[PDB]
């Protein structure tokens, strides 16, 4: 409703109209104009901007595209000074006001399209489980006599012998050390409850709130799962107030998915369900209370986990999470149990609440790329009835080591998930949702920045090879 | 009305009375009088003062000449202490009270004349868009033993490894990556739109503003266009409210040009249209809906581009964003994609709102005269149905690089321009706008300021060089 | 002779050997090699390098090239710790062995070879005048945020503020006052005498040294005329002196042409003459003691000057001397008086000394290329008779300012001097002397220098245009 929104207007004494969307690379981006420049021209042919100054968009000739306000996300922005309403906005094609195919919002919806459209469910649910860092210093450079990286938190253990000017009070998560101990131990409680008030101000629904493993300060707030896309732009908000409740609070937030070595990296574990008419399309009577539906979906995302691996893990960073570790969630394969395995069957009484848990995303993915890629693996898997084969509840990547224990497993690194994507692209490409041109500019931007990491001398090296 | 400036003194309780004016250069200039001092004979006669202090005004024998306030352009400040109303004033040769031929304001008053004088059109409508930048310090100098400039904001990205007091926070736009991120990573929300606020409180309208590409705070405030000669004025009070915003916000704002060498410039695009009776003389059915008007306008500005960039980019500076660069808009050209012509047309729906779009001009012009010299160039297009071409919709400066790709291009060094200003002035001579001296004497002040650039050793020819 | 070489290395007991050249730019550079390496080979068929590596050079196809050590040039270096002779070599083509059309050194042979043959005379003399200033700290740099350059010496006239460890003893030098005060006030003359000394142990013959005008340590060494090529080798050779007596001496020495503003620059008048069995070819009846054929000779070097500044002048910087300033050498005219005249006339008794003086060259010239160009211009001046005019007797370029005094000038800029190369090429092709492509790869060097300067932000452009 743009009525709605008209008296949004009014009722809030909005000062000005915050447009936001989403590059290729995940980033939230937004325009602001003065809520006086919103009339009814607005909400059916948008505004005009430059496709150019966006990261893999429009080239050399083609530069102007449209700003399409979907006004069913109006929302007040709960930090800005003067009362301003956000609005997403979609990327249309001028004239023929389709949607830019290289547009994640568009692509996701469009995803959400050929689900209905194939008729195997009518709706998409996903529960993502994205967890982060709250540090108060972050420094970093890197030019031509060297580089480096420092974090520091009033959490990390390494400050149990720092000097403090009103005394050290020292009482710190330890390494791997951070799962609940009670304040002062845990020192992010008001702030993780701010986020929470704050995310719900902004539609989300909160289930709970923590601290997580690592020392240094990583955090977690889970919201209520929700349709793909609706969900996806709950992300946005979600790091929206993360990022912007830990700046208000004299605190810096990352969702890089391993800033760390030798502690915990964050993840973004996805819950996913698919429905029809109110009913739950993977509950059945299969493993552990499942459909046989779920169990070619699960086929599907095993099939192309390293293309998904591309979006769902889109930097090489991401890749330091998943190590062979022993809760490294790298093993291809489904478990009520085995936390080896990367597809978690939640043990759940209702039906109603029966579903797939993919263990390897990171927060660093684009909500929308990485969903929808998840939803089309998964259906690839039902319209070609792929199965799963039997669920792993042996062992994970450590002895095992038995037969060498090479059964499937996630991408090992960026550009090995980037050539998976190139290479399997079709299951992708299937109902026009990706094009190619889509897909290989996603791939160029990534491989700029695996270029960077993998020509650019690592400290490491130093402390191995300086002495050669 | 001198009325209405009369109760506006009641209505605010105005103490004082703020006389505006703009030098050659381009720089708004001042005296307040106590609003006692307003009566009848000020509105008709003005006040005296010396014209001697101004750089390219009178010279030894003729001091004293005319401020004359213009009733139509009273606003209070809204920075001042105590309640003071803001007049704009034209100059005016004493006795004659005629418009003095150096007065910038009434140069481009002149030039609105002309334009009705011809019948050619009754008003012309200019858009520019200033882009400018916010620093945290600025610091410089330059003596017999070296000189220096060091720039810094809490955005640039060099200071991702700077230490801070209280902890880097570290979100910050990457070089040429400041086109969008929401905060943190954009830092200036709140002071955007306080800058909207402050415009629109001052009869500005503004249409959107957002953060620029380069990183370390540039920023841009869109506002809607207007007739030429209050176009400028809104020119002079959008930097004196940008100035001033930022100032009060702790930060100081600048227009120049280039301050960064390796990241984006300031521009200030103009969009430009004439107008008969309230319809538009530019919409057409030739070239993407332009009239045949439009398009002699448009071989004008080419035709003269090197005597217009003497106005419109008035400075040393201004060459170092105009230089062999992908997007650098040096091609004198036009076409409605092609982002290497600096001529765009805007492809837009409604005829009424049919335009050009000139790209080379940055914010350092002087309004008035930029605009003028603009407008001449288009007119003297017209009266000689100066022919455009064709348009240009192949590539930039860069492969091409086929038929050594020289093709029309605008100045490439200040003296160039000032130059081509010297021997291609009768265009703006015509309809006694500019006189012979006014043009010298605005060449011999920018002259002066090109000699400082040209005679001062510059930091690079030592890296260059020192070991000759 | 290879044999006096075999016996200066038993004579002085030398371990090494070092084989010097000069690059397009002019400097010299070197490798070297165990004596014992030395054999009759070596001076047959000189030694392989990779071309690739010089600035310039050979490209990505044909990199090897020879080294060929010139026999007459060896002389033992004062610096090394280890005795080590040095030995001036020439860049052959491989297998033809020729003489490579980029190698500076080939070029001036070739220069002087094309003399004889025209049969207008059988040796050239240069007498160079190189003047540079000795520092005690120089700091500069350039990056996104900023630039700067820091000039210090103990003699720089802002010292006279300057607190000091063990108290200021302040008699310094003033500005442009550096001519003559004996010392403590010349703090340079111990050093000026080793440079002296070994200039001379190195096969120079030294004529006088003083300080010279500008504060802050301009000195000069005054050495004899030599022929043509053996000069540049001497130049070299001083240049290599004078750097390496400084930093000996804790002090740092620069040949740029201009390193501040507001004081002297560095300039390298050439004296020249021809002759022809014994006899001075300059000598004659006409002006000042001159022969018809230096007249041509003149009108030569006249009419190809902007060509000529290319490669006399070949730094951005080196335009920051010649300027429009009393004493600046850029009116092309000759004269026996007027200090404005950058061709002056030597007024000497013996006609045996008769010659001429281009004042406009810089230390920074390449020698070699230099020297040539200056010869190749006076040898089309000579062949195509090519009159002078009359001598300016009158004055510089002020006041004169008369008929806007717009008489030849050296060029302006560096761009314009390359440009002038450009087109004027012609008279260095004469003789096979010059190439196209080794002229046109010149040009590219010196254009991407130009590039530096022109589109990095300089700090007067701060204190210019900050405020805009
Ligand atoms: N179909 C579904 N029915 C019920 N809950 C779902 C469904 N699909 C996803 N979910 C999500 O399960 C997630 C919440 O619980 P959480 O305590 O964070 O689990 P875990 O221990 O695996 O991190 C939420 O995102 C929840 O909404
Ligand atoms: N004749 C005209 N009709 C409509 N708009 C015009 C006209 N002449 C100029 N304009 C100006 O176009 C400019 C605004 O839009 P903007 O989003 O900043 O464009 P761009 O993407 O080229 O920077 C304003 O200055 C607008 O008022
Ligand atoms: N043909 C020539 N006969 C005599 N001296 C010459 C000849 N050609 C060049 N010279 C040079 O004149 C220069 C020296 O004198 P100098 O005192 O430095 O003069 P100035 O006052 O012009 O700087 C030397 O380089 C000298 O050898
Ligand atoms: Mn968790
Ligand atoms: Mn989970
Ligand atoms: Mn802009
Ligand atoms: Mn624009
Ligand atoms: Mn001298
Ligand atoms: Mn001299």
């Amino acid at each position: 409703s743009a009525e709605h929104v008209l008296t949004m207007l009014n009722e809030h004494e909005v000062k000005f109209v915050d447009l936001r969307f989403t590059d290729t690379k995940g980033k939230e981006q937004h325009v602001t104009i003065p809520a006086h420049q919103v009339n009814a021209e607005f909400f059916e042919e948008g505004k005009m901007f430059d496709g150019s100054s966006i990261g893999g968009w429009k080239g050399i000739n083609e530069s102007d595209m449209v700003l399409m306000p979907d006004a069913s996300t109006a929302v007040i922005d709960p930090f800005f000074a003067d009362s301003t309403l956000i609005i997403r906005c979609d990327i249309l094609e001028p004239g023929t006001l389709q949607g830019y195919d290289r547009d994640p919002r568009s692509i996701a919806k469009r995803a959400e399209d050929y689900l209905r459209a194939t008729g195997i469910a009518d709706t998409v649910l996903f529960g993502p489980e994205p967890e982060f860092f709250l540090f108060d210093d972050i420094r970093f450079g890197a030019s031509i006599s060297g580089s480096h990286v420092a974090i520091d938190d009033i959490e990390g253990a390494w400050n149990s012998s720092t000097k403090y000017e009103g005394g050290n009070k020292g009482h710190r998560p330890g390494v791997k050390g951070g799962y609940f101990p009670v304040p002062p131990v845990d020192s992010a409680q008001d702030i993780r409850s701010e986020m929470c008030l704050v995310m719900e101000q902004m539609g989300l629904v909160v289930e709970a709130h923590h601290h997580e493993v690592a020392t240094a300060g990583q955090n977690e707030v889970a919201t209520r799962f929700n349709t793909m896309t609706k969900k996806a732009d709950e992300i946005q908000i979600y790091k929206y107030v993360v990022h912007n409740v830990a700046h208000r609070f004299g605190k810096t937030a990352t969702f890089m998915p391993k800033p760390m070595f030798g502690d915990n990296g964050s993840g973004m574990h996805c819950h996913m369900s698919l429905a029809k008419n109110g009913t739950n399309l993977f509950s059945g009577d299969k493993y552990a209370g499942l459909s046989e539906q779920a169990l070619y979906y699960i086929g599907g995302v095993i099939k192309h986990a390293k293309a998904i691996n591309a979006l769902a893990n889109p930097t090489t960073n991401s890749y330091k999470r998943l190590v062979p570790g022993y809760e490294a969630p790298v093993m291809l394969a489904y478990s009520a149990r085995n936390r080896s395995a990367s597809i978690r069957i939640p043990v759940v009484a209702s039906p109603k609440a029966r579903r797939i848990e993919v263990r390897f995303p990171d927060p660093a993915a684009n909500p929308y790329l990485c969903f929808a890629a998840l939803l089309m693996a998964g259906l690839d898997g039902i319209k070609n009835k792929i199965h799963p084969g039997e669920p792993m509840d042996k062992n994970l990547y450590d002895l095992p080591p038995e037969e060498a224990k090479e059964i499937p497993q996630v991408a090992g690194s960026l550009e090995e998930a980037l050539n998976a994507l190139d290479l399997d692209r079709e299951f992708l490409k299937a109902g026009g949702v990706f094009t190619d041109e889509a897909i290989d500019a996603y791939i160029a931007l990534r491989r700029e920045e695996d270029d960077r990491v993998r020509m650019t001398p690592h400290p490491v090296e130093f402390e191995l090879y300086y002495s050669v």
